[PDB]
């Protein structure tokens, strides 16, 4: 679990997103796996604005944050899982390191903010979310 608390938005993987989300929906791509809802209070998290292919994530199910060299955003086969079939998700990054059912919503972040957000994993692979095309986080 996990989420990016920018502006008054709270942005969460898709398939984690609950009835309160929902209810106050500003946006939702489940080819991305991204969901983003509004909030009262003012968030902390700030996005990069980059091309950034090394960071560091939050890996719940160690305790950990872990530095990681990622590919760039791309459209990568994802297996079949309880909260999609087998398809294409788009605005995935790819690195090796540990993930398990639960890690999703850790944060990957690099030198100038939040990169994105945990969504896939398997295999000694963990997959991010990228976030840093999505301009409109900053403002209104
Ligand atoms: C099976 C699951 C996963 O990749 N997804 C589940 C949830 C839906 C994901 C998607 N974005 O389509 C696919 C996974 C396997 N390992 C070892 N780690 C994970 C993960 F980190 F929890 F994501
Ligand atoms: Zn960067």
């Amino acid at each position: 679990s996990g989420a990016i608390y920018v502006g008054n938005y709270r942005v969460v993987n898709r398939h984690l997103a609950t009835h309160n989300d929902w209810a106050n929906l500003v946006w939702e791509d489940s080819s991305r796996d991204l969901l983003v809802s509004s909030t009262t209070a003012q968030g902390c998290d700030t996005i990069a604005r980059c091309d950034c292919q090394t960071g560091v994530y939050y890996c719940s199910s160690r305790r950990k944050h872990y530095p990681v060299s990622f590919s760039k955003p791309s459209l990568i086969f994802v297996e079949a899982s309880e909260y999609y079939p087998a398809r294409y998700q788009s605005h995935l990054m790819l690195a090796v390191g540990h993930s398990e059912p639960g890690d999703c919503g850790g944060i990957l972040r690099c030198q100038h903010g939040v990169v994105g957000i945990v969504s896939t994993g398997g295999n000694g692979l963990v997959g991010f979310a990228d976030v840093r095309d999505l301009l409109w986080l900053d403002e209104e």
